[PDB]
């Protein structure tokens, strides 16, 4: 009743069922959810597909925030918030 609450320690994976597929026609990942599809940004599928596993958003933000050389503050407070958006959609569980 409050999935809303990704930490630093909690590490995102995708749940059994699910795929990630990249859109060639509109340049953008979607994430293949039971129901359908929603529209993402690759940079949002990037980390998902980037982890092999279970990873910690912080160490993601260091490798990913090298990459477009950024704050890696701003890298994981930006994907944190999307974790809870996703669990509403039920595709994202810790």
């Amino acid at each position: 009743m409050e999935p809303t609450a990704f930490s630093g320690s909690d590490v995102p994976r995708l749940p059994r069922g699910v795929r990630l597929r990249f859109d060639e026609v509109r340049n953008k990942h979607v994430l293949l959810a039971p129901e359908r599809t929603f529209d993402l940004d690759d940079n949002a599928v990037a980390v998902l597909k980037l982890v092999d596993g279970r990873n910690t958003v912080s160490q993601i933000a260091q490798i990913l925030g090298q990459t477009y050389d950024a704050d890696p503050a701003i890298i994981e407070a930006d994907i944190l918030p999307m974790l809870a958006g996703l669990a509403q959609k039920r595709v994202l569980e810790r």
